[PDB]
């Protein structure tokens, strides 16, 4: 029965693939987001204005006809990458943002103070990946030795922390400044690490950064029920085909394009906070990454739906997150 | 190449399941292994001295011609088990301990326990024979974080317990914890603890970093890298009371790897041979037979055995899978080179 009226949404951090997988996933995005972040982590990684030019044209030819879906492309952040290439990008439309994942930051500090300069946004995975380092104290330490370090040499630059986990970003976002902005995904809301490791290990649960314990959860749910502007929608919908997850060293990825908003909607009514919803889907992120609204609208309403238990593939299947389950919203 | 030659070891916490599942891992342990307590998680469990006795006569049945083998019995602790029936087992040698699995209100009366406190008559027979307890030391509650577990127990079930119950004999089965390795450690002589290969080798960031290794998932879940050295430095001390406990768990390759993976890890092809390394990297090889081989005796009051095997220092590869009738079994460290093996 119950109606929700919504701003079309935006997907700020989207792993789309390549090849048939690509073909197989954009539908779930292209059919609801005016536009999304595509991820540059393809194989091999997309680093020049020429591999963004026909990775964006590949993903434009399998968006169907009457879906109106902007893929914003980004590059990844290498050392040889040429901060003249980097800015060509930016200034050609091309490139949206670049991405940073875990030689050294120092190593492309020409390169940042280009983004500074010509205010291009980086977008950060926040983890330091020293063998010596518990997987769930990454995201800290990350913060500490580099995050801070980094936003004290370039004051101007604008940073999205991607995909926060911890209580910990979420105080060091919350009490940021208007350059400082982060997406959370609907994993990261909806559960912590005991959904994915109590009654058996969930490897459709097991993405990175690792869900945390519940008080990190809690966190996040408060920061986004907060109305807190500078946090918006990224799913980080990261598909794996099921063997590659369901195997003796499960990919890390949650393929949520299929059930992430509906997800979204459900943690804000329980937060008491559907009044921030539309904000976090279609206004916030817009607004840091200074590009206008959508002009359309779209429709959620209160309605059970259970989520497809796979998605065909050429070959293998692809499991959704949260496959077989019921979700309490849905997209009319 | 060294050699090392100890007294034929004793499995103090095993797994051998059931059916052409158990026709297939018992050799892995009879070969090996003087006896082992055999842990009562079958489907329906052995909650009766009947169950218990054909189950060790099926254990029997598969153990191959010529090994020295002797299965010792564990009865499982449930809510609507009669105290008689543990008592009238435990004199008549077919259990040899009881097993407490985490307590759950909503648990069949038949397949568990709801609370310690509702199997007070029992756990008050088995102190007045003399019957050890080996405690799974966790408390399920869905608030409490999965790596709290186990602490949580100490605090909440097992100290209590201790307090209560002053002549209770105790094992604190596989430990994981600094907790656990600290209690145990500062305990009396009616405390004692096993370890699994797995615990004293690896650590959480083993199981979750570059990919999710479901072969590494066993509860208690593996904790970090603190709680591994803690392990480490216990058994490396010569601390008396802990000794040799596989919690070797097999489960089919489809069960651990799918959507919803089993806890388990199948350690028994592999586990002798990777609790030498541990205490030969922990410079304590001089506490490595009384680990395998004496401490439990000693503390479940049986004798020590007086055959001997030899471990040989030569690198081996351990294979890749173990066939079953249906699909396979993957033994702990499966397609690695190992440092030590059986001779
Ligand atoms: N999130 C994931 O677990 N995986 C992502 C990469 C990433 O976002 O770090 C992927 O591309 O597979
Ligand atoms: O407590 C347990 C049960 C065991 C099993 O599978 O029997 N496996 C484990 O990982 N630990
Ligand atoms: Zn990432
Ligand atoms: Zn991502
Ligand atoms: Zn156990
Ligand atoms: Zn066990």
């Amino acid at each position: 029965s119950q109606v929700l009226k919504i701003r079309r949404p935006d997907d700020w951090h989207l792993h789309l693939r390549d090849g048939d997988m690509l073909k197989t996933v954009v539908p779930y995005t292209s059919e609801i987001y005016g536009r999304a972040i595509v991820m540059p982590n393809l194989a091999p990684p997309v680093t020049t204005v020429e591999a963004a030019v026909a990775y964006r044209q590949r993903i434009l030819d399998a968006v169907p006809a009457g879906h109106d879906f902007t893929p914003l492309m980004t590059c990844y952040l290498t050392d040889s990458l040429d901060p003249n290439e980097l800015e060509r990008g930016f200034n050609e439309g091309v490139f949206t943002a670049a991405k940073l994942y875990p030689t050294s930051v120092d190593a492309i500090m020409p390169v940042l103070e280009r983004m500074e300069k010509i205010g291009m946004p980086l977008l950060v995975h926040g983890e330091v990946t020293h063998a010596d380092i518990d997987i769930f104290d990454r995201e800290a330490r990350f913060i500490e030795s580099v995050m801070e370090p980094l936003r004290q040499r370039l004051t101007a630059l604008k940073v999205v922390f991607e995909h926060i986990t911890t209580k910990d970003a979420a105080d060091y976002v919350r009490d940021g400044n208007e350059r400082l902005a982060a997406t959370i995904t609907p994993q990261h809301l909806m559960f912590n690490r005991n959904h994915m490791l109590v009654g058996g290990v969930r490897p459709h649960l097991y993405c990175l950064p690792i869900l945390k314990r519940n008080i990190h959860q809690q966190a996040l749910r408060e920061l986004v029920a907060s109305g807190f502007n500078r946090v918006f929608l990224g799913t980080d919908s990261a598909p794996h085909a099921r063997h590659r997850k369901e195997s003796s060293c499960g990919c890390a990825g949650c393929f949520n394009a299929p059930t992430a908003l509906g997800s979204y909607a459900t943690v804000f009514e329980e937060m008491n906070a559907l009044q921030h919803f539309e904000a976090f889907c279609s206004v916030n992120g817009p607004q840091f990454y200074g590009l206008p609204v959508n002009d359309t609208f779209i429709e959620l309403v209160r309605e059970e739906q259970q989520v497809a238990e796979s998605i065909a593939l050429t070959d293998d299947t692809l499991v959704p997150f949260l496959a077989g389950e019921t979700v309490r919203w849905s997209v009319k």
